[PDB]
């Protein structure tokens, strides 16, 4: 066997507590190298303390191969142990029939393994629910809608910025444009969101800031006055909740704007500022050389987001900054009852801070949802003591690459399988899946205005374990290249809206909320059935939902399903290129 | 190449912060499968934000193969980055000359890799010193001596337990014997410890408890009155410090004794006890069926250490228990100035508690030493936010197995290499190495009274990266099987002491403190030079210390060293079986 390809990391996503008496254990092996894996497991102390002749290693548990990423296979088993202490090792057999035991002490022939010594084994020493990962159940039933508030609806011309342009969804916005969108506009169109079927709103930043995007915060404790005021924000959250819609705000804690009181004080007083150590200033006075790009300087004497001199990095190791940020985080939850925080640039703030943030939020609301914006693998923030989930950019990015280019279905399934095996099972169901946002090109533009392709991408994404989100205007087919062109004014003129796509999105949201979300602890299966042909299955003990996606260049015939949920061809048996068909069937 | 054998886990012992601008990065590969590894690394944002044509991936950094465990090879490189943000990927070339890039996105041909996309890469997103592992420098210079206080010296007959036996180092103690050892006895023999050269004392538990070992605590806030009182303990710590000797106490926080006020209250009041939720009680009244073994019950209705009904497990998730234990931990440090805590059964207490414990201790004493007693791999407690180190049972156990049985030198070197690559480099230098203790058989008994073999084991262990400890009486050749026979009264009668071994131990302690501890960031090298023949090298930029160990059945000839530090044969060139020779030489 390929022993270098076998690995178990104790106390990780490969060995974790599910409830007071139950753990999940995983093993990695080299792809198709290992034929079977059994777990030897039980209470460590039982071996030499109990008077019985029976020993826990005499009764193996079979592990199941659950996924492969093309390089490795992943095996899993659930174990229950009333004594809430577990010692375990793996019996691995390769394709030639060579069996070894793999433990914390390495690889052995069974005959050479010291199976009576509790210290031979890997350990889950005591099952600690205080240390475990917990998923808030309400997220399961959510479909999110992301609003960039400057561009969703102008409900009040009287708060418009100077220079506001006429509302025109066909514009190509510049970086510094204003169109006057605000909180009253969101309130005015809650009916649209309820009719679409969404159950969560994700807002980009709404606190006082000079820009149209408001990531360069001036005051975290004030709704930007071009958007509204505290009374109006409270009204919006209550109106959303009345409609069964949760609210997630954007926390921009990595950096502050340079027009904040704190940064202006540093500019006035230099190192004698009370805020000097709230930042990362290498040389005083804090300075930079301007360039023709507002958002770039080569030589700022302080750390910044990216290279922009207008977003000085906050020193979140400073206890005064920790207290300031936790008071902000607490204020919006306690006073306005929001349901979730989306954490901007979350990876660049330290774990010590995020553990304090987690503890503060869960003390206010045990079912709070904490979503980190991170584009790369995020294991260290998803143990159970920091975030609930991250933006799932790597997962939706792989889906986009498959549909928009010509890679094999095997490649896509390998990438998705790799992603799922990075994290605990419950974590995977909390990941936030969006195919576009205020920082990437729009779906309809990536698809070159091929609506069938757009529908395929959305449907495939809405079948995945994580929770889906719709970026405002996707439901009407809005186009746009990357920022700022992905921030067009929302299309409210019916003559400019794709009504067929809107009808489709209503149906797809209902499949997600009424069928997918109501399975009970389901299994997902990825089957490559042909060249660029994928069968996706989700199934519990009662119900199987199946989606077939034909993204090759030939027609595909499938058996006529008895209960079709959603399809794009008029046929009940034929899929043309880029067609799909979703159906449901009882499990036999 | 064996791609299934290649792995990098970001934000772990494979990618960690050393100081504000510097990180260490490791890669695992299959043994001898990969010929070279280069790191491509730099500021993620530089790729698209800087106006220069130069890109960080155009200038690779070579990684060095530092260790192999017989299954995998491990590669390492240190990276400095003034922007304190790092994106990185690995260029790996196998034995056939096939080169691929390995990143957070998987394996690629270089030509297919999206090297201009910061999200292609693994990430160290911002270098957070608040999250890093820190090693206290003073531990570097320490040699510990472990005292089991009931058995070290009776300095006061007036506090002896009823039934105390005459002091006789030739006895085989029973489980419930008392010999009257106490704190005044330790004070009385500090001269012996200073003459031996030790610089740290590790005490087994000293707080009020009914047993001879005192792991069944009755009151954590009181020195056991058969050992002494608070005034005497303060005197002992001050006298130890005056001699340059640090003090480590044993914290028994997993379980309490059944004669504690808290457990007795549970027995009196059942679930109406104010302490009911300080424990893990499944059924009230808390009960068990006694057996002929005091330390065993099959059916206790509450969780216990092992299966002993006299050590109910504490519920360290309960905030009242957390506060109680942190107040104990703080009291002995603040009021008596101890230097370290050794944590009994540390793995069975939750990480949430240990993070609070760490924060409390470091707030009192930034250089505090926190040592966990854990027999299995301990990665999750050694990140930098919980313990400093653990008891290094797996490492010294491998050394014992080599010297006492007949395995190959390759096997030993593989096991030690595996251990070192589990942890950060600084952590490895904080691990606590003892070849015996109050829970295992004595060295001289394991060696079947072969003093040359005992000397070999001690010398080999004292050359390792971790800090060494001597269990009381090792320096005079005390014998003993496992507990209780490893707890004989200390041998103070000169006619019964091995004076040659004592002289040897003085010399070995001086080699450790005057030579090994004073190298500056050294490299350790393990060379297998023959059948059961090992050359161990430690070297910095000025000094190399070399030890050769001949544990085969033939004579071994070595070149005459110019500066021999320690040897067992009278020859300066010949090692007989079980001889060793340590020397020092300048690096050329
Ligand atoms: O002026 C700089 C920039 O500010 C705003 O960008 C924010 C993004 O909108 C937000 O989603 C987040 O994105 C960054 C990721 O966190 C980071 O890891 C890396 O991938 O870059 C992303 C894009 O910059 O954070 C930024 C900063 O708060 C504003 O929306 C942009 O128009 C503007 O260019
Ligand atoms: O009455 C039970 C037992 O109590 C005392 O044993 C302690 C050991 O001395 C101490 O070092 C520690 O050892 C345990 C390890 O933590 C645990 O992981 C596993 O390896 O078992 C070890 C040995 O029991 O803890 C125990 C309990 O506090 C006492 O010294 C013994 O004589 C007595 O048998
Ligand atoms: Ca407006
Ligand atoms: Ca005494």
């Amino acid at each position: 066997g390929n022993l270098a390809g076998i690995m178990h990391r104790p106390d990780s996503e490969m060995a974790y507590v599910v409830n007071e008496q139950t753990v999940n254990i995983r093993l990695r092996t080299a792809k198709d190298d290992i034929v079977s894996v059994e777990l030897l497991a039980g209470d460590p102390y039982s071996l030499r303390s109990l008077p019985t002749d029976e020993k826990f290693y005499q009764v193996p548990k079979q592990m199941t191969k659950i996924m492969s990423d093309g390089i490795s296979d992943f095996w899993q088993v659930t174990v229950t142990e009333p004594k809430r202490r577990l010692a375990y090792a793996f019996l691995v057999t390769d394709m030639l029939g060579i069996q070894k035991i793999y433990s914390d002490k390495g690889f052995f022939k069974v005959a050479d393994a010291d199976l009576m010594d509790m210290n031979f084994y890997f350990r889950m020493p005591f099952f600690q629910t205080i240390d475990q990962y917990n998923a808030p159940e309400w997220v399961t039933d959510t479909v999110w809608y992301q609003i960039f508030p400057e561009r969703f609806a102008n409900g009040d011309v009287s708060n418009d910025p100077v220079g506001t342009k006429p509302w025109d969804s066909t514009d190509h916005p510049g970086r510094e444009d204003f169109y006057g969108g605000d909180l009253q506009g969101i309130l005015d169109h809650l009916d649209h969101l309820q009719e679409l079927g969404i159950s969560g709103i994700y807002l980009n930043p709404i606190f006082q800031a000079p820009s149209n995007h408001k990531y360069d915060t001036q005051d975290y404790m004030t709704v930007d006055p071009h958007f509204g005021d505290a009374k109006l924000f409270k009204q919006l959250v209550q109106a959303a909740h009345e409609r069964g819609i949760r609210v997630m705000l954007d926390a921009v804690f990595n950096h502050i704007g340079d027009k904040s009181v704190q940064w202006q004080d540093v500019l006035k007083n230099e190192q004698a500022s009370p805020y000097a150590d709230w930042f990362h200033i290498h040389q005083f006075p804090a300075t930079y050389t301007p360039t023709d790009n507002f958002e770039f300087a080569a030589d700022a004497t302080y750390d910044t987001f990216d290279y922009t001199p207008h977003m000085p990095k906050l020193n979140t190791s400073n206890p005064e900054v920790v207290d300031y940020l936790l008071n902000i985080a607490t204020y919006w939850v306690k006073e306005f009852d929001i349901d979730a925080w989306r954490l901007d640039v979350a990876n660049e703030i330290d774990h010590h801070f995020w553990r304090k943030f987690h503890d503060a939020m869960m003390a206010l609301k045990p079912d709070f949802y904490i979503l980190g914006q991170i584009w790369h693998t995020s294991q260290s923030w998803l143990v159970g003591d920091e975030f609930t989930a991250v933006m799932n950019y790597s997962y939706t990015g792989a889906i986009l690459q498959y549909f928009l280019e010509n890679e094999s279905a095997d490649a896509l399934v390998q990438k998705m399988s790799h992603q799922l095996m990075l994290y605990r099972d419950a974590t995977n169901r909390m990941m936030f899946n969006t195919v576009d946002s205020h920082d990437t090109p729009r779906l309809m533009t990536l698809a070159h205005e091929d609506k069938q392709l757009a529908k395929s991408i959305l449907t495939f994404t809405f079948m995945q374990p994580g929770v889906p989100s719709i970026y405002y205007g996707t439901e009407y087919g809005m186009t746009g290249e990357n920022d700022p062109d992905d921030r067009k004014p929302m299309v409210w003129q019916p003559e400019l809206q794709d009504h067929d796509l809107y009808d489709f999105m209503q149906k797809l949201v209902q499949v997600r909320r009424q069928v997918i979300a109501k399975l009970s602890d389901d299994k997902i299966i990825f089957d490559v059935i042909g060249e660029r042909q994928i069968r996706l299955t989700r199934e519990d003990n009662q119900t199987r939902i199946v989606g077939v996606f034909n993204n090759g260049t030939t027609d595909l015939t499938v058996a006529q399903p008895t209960s079709i949920l959603l399809k794009t061809n008029q046929s009940e048996t034929q899929l043309a290129p880029n067609d799909f068909m979703i159906w449901t069937e009882p499990v036999r």
